[PDB]
C-alpha cells in the first residue's frame, strides 16, 4: 500500500516477507507482513479479521489487515528484538534466571488467553518471539497457521524448523490441541536454560528420533493410543528415558518439574498454560529489564 515506506527488510518467515515501515499519514513504524495468488481464499480473510480482535499485553497486537491488487499485508506493531537474537548476544554469559523466569511467565500469560479463546500459535520458535526494552516479550504470528495450512518451506523455499514440534504433529495427528504450544515452548524454556537447542532435529524422522533419545520410546504406558497414530511404526528403535536432570542443568529442581511436565508424550497429561502459572518455579517471579543493544 502507497500509504507505507519500506524501512528494511526484517525477515522472511513462512508465508512471506517482513519489513519495517513508516506510515507516512501518522508516522508511526510498523512491520509489514507481505503474503502472496488466486484471490486469496475468502476463509483466510474472515479468519485472520478474528485475529485483529485478539488483543494482549503478550501477543503482538495486529494493527490492520489490507487485501489488495487480490494481495495481503498485515500490518503489526513493530519490537526491536527477537528472543534467537537475544540468545545469540548472551551466548557466553547466558540470561539471567530471574529474566529467563520473567519471559516463561508472560508467554504462558499470552498461551493462556489465546487458549482460552481457543486459538493455537501452532508454530512457535525462538525467531517469533519478540522483546521490548521494557522487559516484555510477545508472541507473533498467532493464529496464521490455521488460515492457510503452514508447508515445510517459505517463499523462496527456506527450512521451516522442526526443533519445536509437539510429538503428535510429527506422528500425523490431524486434530491436534493447544497442547501442541505448550511443547514448544518447554522446548524453549530449555534453550534458554542451556544455550543450546534441545531437539535440533534436521528431518521429521530425525526430530522424532532425537525426542525418543532424550525422552524414551513412547509406548502405550506413558501415551495411551500412541500406537494408533497415523505416523507410529511398530519398529520403531526403543530408547529408554535418559535421567532428567541430564538434560538442562544447572536448572533447579522447580524449573526441572516444570519442564518435565511441559515435555509429558500424552497431549492430555501435558500441563495447561493456566496451570503452570500456578506452578511453584513462578513462586519468586519478577520482572528485570534486559539491557538490549539496538
Ligand atoms: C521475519 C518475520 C518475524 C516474525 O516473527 N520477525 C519479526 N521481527 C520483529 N522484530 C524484530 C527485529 C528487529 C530488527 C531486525 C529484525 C527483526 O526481526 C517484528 N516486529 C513485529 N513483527 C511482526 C511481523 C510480528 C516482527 N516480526
Amino acid at each position: 500500500m502507497e500509504n507505507f515506506q519500506k524501512v528494511e527488510k526484517i525477515g522472511e518467515g513462512t508465508y512471506g516477507v517482513v519489513y519495517k515501515a513508516r506510515n507516512k499519514l501518522t508516522g508511526e513504524v510498523v512491520a509489514l507482513k507481505k503474503i502472496r495468488t488466486e484471490g486469496v481464499p475468502s476463509t483466510a480473510i474472515r479468519e485472520i479479521s478474528l485475529l485483529k480482535e485478539l488483543n494482549h499485553p503478550n501477543i503482538v497486537k495486529l494493527l490492520d489487515v489490507i487485501h489488495t491488487e487480490n494481495k495481503l499485508y498485515l500490518v503489526f506493531e513493530f519490537l526491536h528484538q527477537d528472543l534467537k537474537k537475544f540468545m545469540d548476544a548472551s551466548a557466553l554469559t547466558g540470561i539471567p534466571l530471574p529474566l529467563i523466569k520473567s519471559y516463561l511467565f508472560q508467554l504462558l500469560q499470552g498461551l493462556a488467553f489465546c487458549h482460552s479463546h481457543r486459538v493455537l500459535h501452532r508454530d512457535l520458535k525462538p525467531q517469533n518471539l519478540l522483546i521490548n526494552t521494557e522487559g516484555a516479550i510477545k508472541l507473533a504470528d498467532f493464529g496464521l497457521a490455521r488460515a492457510f495450512g503452514v508447508p515445510v518451506r517459505t517463499y523462496t523455499h527456506e527450512v521451516v524448523t522442526l526443533w519445536y514440534r509437539a510429538p503428535e504433529i510429527l506422528l500425523g495427528c490431524k486434530y491436534y490441541s493447544t497442547a501442541v504450544d505448550i511443547w514448544s515452548l518447554g522446548c524453549i524454556f530449555a534453550e534458554m536454560v542451556t544455550r543450546r537447542a534441545l531437539f535440533p532435529g534436521d528431518s521429521e524422522i530425525d526430530q522424532l528420533f532425537r525426542i525418543f533419545r532424550t525422552l524414551g520410546t513412547p509406548d502405550e504406558v506413558v501415551w495411551p493410543g500412541v500406537t494408533s497414530m497415523p505416523d507410529y511404526k511398530p519398529s520403531f528403535p526403543k530408547w529408554a528415558r535418559q535421567d532428567f536432570s541430564k538434560v538442562v542443568p544447572p536448572l533447579d529442581e522447580d524449573g526441572r518439574s516444570l519442564l518435565s511436565q511441559m515435555l509429558h508424550y500424552d497431549p492430555n497429561k501435558r500441563i495447561s498454560a493456566k496451570a503452570a502459572l500456578a506452578h511453584p518455579f513462578f513462586q519468586d517471579v519478577t520482572k528485570p529489564v534486559p539491557h538490549l543493544r539496538l
